[PDB]
């Protein structure tokens, strides 16, 4: 509760409607020990790219690594050609430009690499940034809006380090099964930082940027969170909660009341997921310390945020079934290594590189599974019947509606605009529409956002 919370620079267009992102390596320090890290416009993580609905921007992307990478805009409704999936290679030393014509509601999205079979490693190395989409609707609401004062991004990620201090990442049979997770928790790159927040309302834009660890946010003194937005933007009205589960890649925006001068913690609560309840995550774990201060803020919590469209009628819509599966050998072999390495705490609460799949096929980049309709709602049925793993299933090129999440209607705060849906040993249904095109050369991806599962096959391509 000591270093101040790092705040990503809010990056806007220049006079020529361009934005420069440089992808480079550098050095970060975690707990006294230095580590090689990757970042956008810096050594670690990245900026918050600010975009206005209905305004085009060109982004110039400079790969200053010595290996290939891609830049995917997670949550953005844009054509496949700029979507930055594994076919959007930026060679080392190379420069690629993309045009983003933003046409979707205000939201906190994010961007990260999407290299073929290396997404987990590139994100673990430090690469992630934010996208703040604004529109006319949101600025009329009088929410907390002072960036890095009462409107603050909170990117929570776990990492594991070697004895030398270097990030200890590996795509092996255990991580291919259960995911890459660590024992150290970072908040905008820092360990248990403090943020100084004005009395009144504090707005937190939460991002679970872990490779595989699911989270569950609360406060130390159990004051509520007022959920105001999901992956794809504002909810119709606030949802007041005591805790907030957040899957890998999901974003929620919450308001928290800063009503006295007593400091408290934003925390994450222990979750039931293979590997994730191992100490120190067997108990509530602090994310950041919040320190009330008496400086000016005028943000507020409205009664009503937005009006969303109704769910479409289901009659006549195309149904697409996506069956997620793991090779049994991976499951057991991965489970053995987990039990070997950690023991009984691990469950508290044959090429493995193509062992994870959808409709019995490990991802093949030259063969898109189908062409989805443009401008027409479809019903996608995603089943995890057959294993007990957690699958936060993400679909590019869209913000959808969850019709059913793992056997029930979605929770109220998950019933708005989402690009991620929980699949865990059951079936989920989403109502999805694609407003933009994606040819086979720049196909959209649908995949599990437990990145090691993605990297080892749990992904498909599709065209629109
Ligand atoms: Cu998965």
């Amino acid at each position: 509760e000591r270093p101040t919370l790092p705040i990503p620079d809010l990056l806007t267009t220049d006079a020529r409607n361009r934005i420069q992102l440089t992808i480079g390596a550098g050095q970060s320090t975690f707990g006294g020990k230095t580590a090689t890290t990757w970042g956008y416009n810096g050594n670690l993580l990245g900026p918050a790219v600010k975009l206005q609905r209905g305004k085009a921007v060109t982004v110039d992307i400079y790969n200053q690594l010595t290996e290939e990478t891609t830049l995917h805009w997670h949550g953005l409704e844009v054509p496949g050609e700029v979507d930055g999936g594994p076919q959007g290679i930026i060679p080392p030393g190379g420069k690629r430009s993309v045009t983003l014509n933003v046409d979707q509601p205000a939201a906190t999205c994010w961007f990260h690499p999407h290299q073929h079979g290396k997404t987990g490693r590139q994100v673990a190395m430090g690469l992630a940034g934010l996208v703040v989409i604004e529109d006319d609707e949101i600025l009329k609401l009088m929410l907390p809006k002072q960036w890095g004062i009462d409107d603050v991004p909170v990117i929570v990620q776990d990492k594991k380090f070697s004895a030398d201090g270097q990030i200890d990442y590996q795509l092996d049979v255990m991580t291919a099964a259960v995911g890459w997770f660590g024992d150290t928790l970072l908040t905008n790159g820092a360990i248990y930082p403090q943020h100084a927040a004005p009395r009144g309302w504090l707005r937190l834009r939460l991002l679970n940027g872990c490779n595989a660890r699911s989270l569950n946010f609360a406060t130390s003194d159990n004051r509520p969170l007022y959920v105001i937005a999901s992956d794809g933007g504002l909810l119709p009205e606030p949802v007041k909660v005591s805790e907030l589960p957040v899957l890998m890649g999901e974003r929620f925006e919450v308001l928290v009341e800063v009503n006295d001068n007593k400091p408290f913690d934003l925390v994450t609560l222990p979750v039931s997921q293979m590997g994730m309840a191992i100490a120190p995550f067997d108990k509530p774990h602090p994310v950041m310390r919040i320190q009330p201060i008496a400086i000016s803020a005028s943000g507020a919590l409205p009664d009503t945020l937005s009006s969303l469209p109704a769910l479409p009628s289901l009659e006549g819509l195309t149904v697409r079934k996506l069956q997620l599966s793991m090779d049994p050998m991976l499951d057991m072999m991965g489970m053995q290594m987990l039990m070997e390495k950690y023991g009984d705490q691990a469950m508290a609460g044959f090429d493995f590189h193509h062992a994870n799949k959808i409709n019995g096929q490990a991802f093949d980049m030259n063969k898109p599974m189908f062409a989805a309709a443009k401008g027409q709602y479809e019903r996608w049925v995603i089943s995890g019947v057959g294993d007990m793993m957690l699958h936060p299933f993400h679909i590019h090129g869209t913000q959808f509606r969850i019709l059913s999440e793992n056997g029930k209607p979605p929770a109220a705060h998950r019933a708005g605009w989402k690009d991620t849906v929980k699949v865990e040993g059951n079936v989920s249904e989403v109502l999805v529409k694609f407003n933009h095109d994606a040819p086979k050369e720049h196909a959209y991806m649908a995949h599990c956002h437990l990145l090691e599962h993605e990297d080892t096959g749990m992904m498909l391509g599709f065209t629109v």
